């Protein structure tokens, strides 16, 4: 499913992401935009053989099991395909564990390079939340 900007903001808000660990909703929406372009089915393979999955491009080396990644850890304890669902609940629950890991949102390279230090508030502008 390809989410609309405001549509995603509301689902994320409903799932408790607004201000989770101090990151306002705009940060999460901006991250989704640049990580997957709001597409739940996005996948991208990496040089180390791992693959990123879903709306928030969660990596298979540490967070989910795809059955084909060298040295995977499956910290969120879910098959990676669960992260490609139209229902973002799994992606949100796993993202919550990732952001609490210590590096905060820096774990998402697109966030670090394209959202961090920008007016992320623009991403929820005009939405009925």
């Amino acid at each position: 499913k390809v989410f609309g900007r405001c549509e995603l903001a509301a689902a994320m808000k409903r799932h408790g992401l607004d201000n989770y660990r101090g990151y306002s909703l705009g940060n999460w929406v901006c991250a989704a935009k640049f990580e997957s372009n709001f597409n739940t089915q996005a996948t991208n393979r990496n040089t180390d053989g791992s693959t990123d999955y879903g709306i928030l491009q969660i990596n298979s080396r540490w967070w989910c099991n795809d059955g084909r990644t060298p040295a995977s850890r499956n910290l969120c304890n879910i098959p990676c395909s669960a992260l490609l669902s139209s229902d973002i609940t799994a992606s949100v629950n796993c993202a919550k564990k990732i952001v609490s890991d210590g590096n905060g949102m820096n774990a998402w390279v697109a966030w670090r390079n394209r959202c961090k230090g920008t007016d992320v508030q623009a991403w929820i502008r005009g939405c009925r939340l």
